[PDB]
């Protein structure tokens, strides 16, 4: 409406992220990304398809890269990004996403809302921010 203010949407996923913004009624993208998991990569003991299901526990470390990702996108020197934050995730991730144990100290305290997407990135991310426009 008015003298609105920036507010982070973060979309995240295992085999990628996209990490975006909503400010106002009107929709931003500060990055947007592919992230390749486990180190074997088909050539090794470990099957090749059955290897992507088998990190699973390394998706852990892949989030907290992700969490460590989102504090370089809306922390700077000192200066902070984001009027407020919202997550976005599968299998509600984003519920997940908050644990203040992985995810920062900082961003914790800026904890608005979490909502699921309809697909990935885009698409799921758009209709969040349209469905979530209002409150922000």
């Amino acid at each position: 409406l008015s003298d609105d203010s920036k507010f982070g949407f973060i979309v995240i996923d295992g085999s990628g992220a996209l990490f975006g913004t909503l400010q106002g009624n009107t929709r931003e993208v500060l990055h947007k990304f592919t992230v390749d998991l486990p180190k074997k990569h088909g050539r090794g003991g470990q099957s090749a398809l059955r290897f992507a299901r088998l990190r699973m526990e390394k998706r852990h470390n892949y989030v907290r890269k992700v969490a460590e990702t989102a504090v370089q996108l809306f922390i700077s020197g000192d200066k902070v990004n984001v009027a407020g934050l919202v997550l976005a995730g599968s299998a509600d991730f984003k519920t997940e996403l908050s644990q203040s144990d992985m995810f920062d100290q900082r961003l914790q305290s800026k904890v608005l809302k979490l909502v699921d997407i309809s697909y990935g990135g885009e698409n799921g991310f758009n209709q969040a921010i349209e469905l979530s426009t209002e409150v922000l």
